[PDB]
């Protein structure tokens, strides 16, 4: 997206369109569900952390079609093994001249945890029990949102057939 925004409190943001990050969710042999988490490599952004695999917003893509892309690329996972259920703005900023910055959230399924070839700042994939997630050091704009992503979670169950 390639540049950046400053916001009215005088932080920039990178990415022109924002960012999108995939919340991937799983069904467990168990039945409960699991989401994939990336691991962030000390080199990158709050590296250390987890948070979703995502990246930033080109101009002429949605949402979701950021959050697939970027999926694939730091997990190899190919779009035909998931389905995306809906996106939700997790963050807004105030930018100044007008302008915005958002990271949204897009939440979709796959029929069984995925296999997956990391790459990019993926230090570790990790699928996560739901319930688990928050035990994790989270990146800290992913962990102000997680517990609105949980309520919104449970008003969309995993599909099936």
């Amino acid at each position: 997206g390639d540049g950046w925004v400053m916001s009215e409190n005088g932080a920039r943001f990178w990415g022109r369109h924002g960012a999108a990050g995939l919340l991937l969710r799983a069904p467990m042999p168990g039945g409960a569900a699991a989401v994939l988490l990336q691991h962030r490599a000390p080199w990158s952004h709050q590296g250390g952390t987890w948070a979703l695999p995502g990246g930033a917003r080109d101009s002429h893509e949605t949402p979701e079609q950021a959050a697939v892309r970027a999926a694939h690329a730091a997990a190899g996972l190919p779009a035909e093994q998931l389905t995306v259920r809906t996106t939700v703005v997790t963050a807004e900023v105030a930018g100044i001249g007008g302008t915005q910055w958002t990271y949204t959230t897009v939440i979709a399924d796959a029929a069984e945890p995925l296999h997956t070839v990391p790459n990019r700042e993926s230090a570790e994939l990790r699928w996560v029990l739901e319930d688990q997630v928050a035990d994790l050091p989270l990146h800290p704009g992913f962990a102000a949102s997680w517990q609105r992503l949980r309520e919104v979670t449970a008003t969309i169950p995993l599909l099936n057939r």
